């Protein structure tokens, strides 16, 4: 686990102000000069405090102590640190953690670029001594409490306002020198652990601290952290009722207006080729196989439940695709497959749907059947601060909720296929932050800028299509006339703001 050691807190004040943030590996708090090449004069820190917990292996007396330096430690009921050798000891126990944390003070830095070079090392019964492996070792669980840093998680609200940026590091947004090698400003709220609204939060999320397989666009703490599921078919073969292959394609959809809305669903055509050549009455029905495959084109990876959707062609209903929940060959991956690529399809019907001749003679005439999948999801991933493991909690569902109260759809195609993202966005008609059409693609998609030039992989700007909701369309005729295109850091962006973007 990559994210594991203790979290570190350096000031330049000599007394707790904040200056950076940034995670130890292990037992050896230290920070090469060769990190701080972006800091002014203010390079020399002055003080600290790495607050964590700690597992042992083995129950046993353990001695805490660093080289120099002053320090104090508070391992639940002791203070220690300093320089001493002695120590009055404290006692641990294999499958209990211990919250930490570890003062530092010293006035005179002598030390330019100040390396502070901090060592921690522990010794028990044994003359074995040594600095704390990165397996005993834990961070502090930033997720959210229950029921200067005012919504308690890790950052400072002249951060959270101001806001700040991330190296392997993490600190405060400096606009010129930080943003020339190429970084994405943060900006967050100070009132709301969690804008995106979601389990995790902003500390945790910029950093890293979350779940692996969550998608790289879902470590703002801007842009949601959900997946949004859904099911594509692959071929309908219908057949007669005591065969009909048809090859199609399937599309996302982004309804139009005459959008509120944001759950899941798949448009559907028909190739109406002939592929070789070519006897119905009325009171006859039909039987039909058809094969489909899941699709998760969120920011989140699913687990437990199998969302369930609802087949239908013009407005009749025909079958319904209930998901199996508590069992899955393998999760559904973020902008992965289920069954994937890797394996074969899963027919509805494998080894039934009917329809009437009145249906029969409207499925063929044009071509469509509706597949909208509704909104369920099983369980996610939730950090364990004991054991330190992501595991399966108890649930999604009531977390897609507050999301889109505070969310705004953004959809696309760029790579391969389709990537639906949420940007957090307070509404029209006080605590959330204020956000653009441009700050949001640039953390929805991944498009930054080389030299003030939005971009993809290179490829242009001037290369990829809109496809807005009727509303923001005048609402954009508004934004726009009052202002002219090139700026496009005039439009803002609000509550359940659909909007798509194709690709030339």
């Amino acid at each position: 686990f990559t994210i594991n050691g203790l979290m570190g807190y350096y000031f330049e004040n000599d007394f707790f102000n904040l200056n950076i943030i940034s995670p130890t590996l292990d037992g050896n708090l230290t920070f090469s000069k060769e990190d701080i090449n972006s800091i002014l004069g203010n390079k020399i820190i002055k003080s600290a405090r790495w607050i964590g917990l700690i597992k042992p292996s083995i129950t046993g007396e353990y001695i805490l102590s660093t080289n120099s330096p002053n320090c104090r430690v508070e391992l639940n009921g002791e203070i220690f640190n300093l320089s001493l050798n002695t120590s009055n000891t404290v006692n641990l126990i294999q499958g209990n953690v211990y919250d930490i944390r570890i003062e530092q003070l010293m006035s005179e830095n002598q030390l330019l670029k100040n390396y502070e070079g901090i060592k921690l090392y522990w010794e028990t019964s044994d003359i074995i001594k040594e600095i704390i492996p990165s397996e005993v070792l834990l961070k502090p669980n930033y997720s959210n409490t229950n029921e200067r840093d005012t919504d308690r998680d890790g950052i400072p609200d002249e951060w959270e306002i101001n806001g700040y940026t991330v190296m392997n590091q993490k600190a405060v947004a400096w606009d010129d020198k930080f943003a020339a090698n190429g970084y994405k400003k943060y900006v967050s709220n100070p009132f709301k652990p969690c804008t995106a609204n979601d389990p995790y939060t902003d500390f945790e999320k910029v950093s890293g601290q979350i779940d692996p397989s969550v998608s790289m666009v879902a470590r703002d703490p801007m842009i949601s952290a959900y997946p949004i599921v859904g099911v594509q078919m692959e071929r309908l073969v219908v057949s007669k009722s005591e065969s009909t292959s048809h090859s199609s394609t399937n599309i996302n959809t982004v309804g139009a207006e005459v959008s509120a809305s944001a759950n899941y669903s798949h448009t559907w055509q028909n190739t109406s080729t002939v592929d070789d050549t070519t006897s119905i009455n009325t009171a006859e029905s039909a039987y039909i196989n058809p094969n489909i495959r899941y699709y998760n084109t969120g920011t989140a990876p699913v687990y437990n439940v199998t969302p369930t959707t609802t087949i239908v062609i013009d407005k009749q209903s025909v079958a319904t695709i209930k998901g199996q929940e508590s069992l899955i060959g393998d999760y559904l991956n973020p902008g992965g497959t289920y069954p994937i690529i890797g394996e074969p399809p899963m027919a509805l019907n494998t080894m039934l749907i009917p329809i009437n001749y009145n249906q029969l003679k409207s499925i063929d005439n044009g071509g469509t059947v509706m597949l909208s999948t509704s909104q369920f999801t099983g369980n996610f991933a939730k950090y364990n601060s004991n054991g330190n493991l992501v595991t399966d909690g108890n649930n999604w569902g009531p977390y897609l909720g507050t999301i889109k109260s505070t969310t705004a759809s953004l959809t696309l195609s760029l790579p391969d296929q389709t990537t639906q993202v949420a940007v957090v966005a307070p509404n029209f008609s006080d605590k959330t932050p204020r956000l653009t059409l441009e700050q949001a693609l640039v953390k929805a998609f991944r498009l930054e800028k080389k030299n003030g030039k939005f971009y993809f992989h290179g490829m242009e700007i001037s290369k990829i299509q809109v496809f807005l909701d009727r509303n923001t369309n005048v609402d954009f005729e508004n934004q726009l006339k009052n202002t002219a295109n090139k700026d496009i850091m005039n439009c803002i962006i609000k509550r359940n703001m659909n909007i798509l973007v194709k690709v030339i």
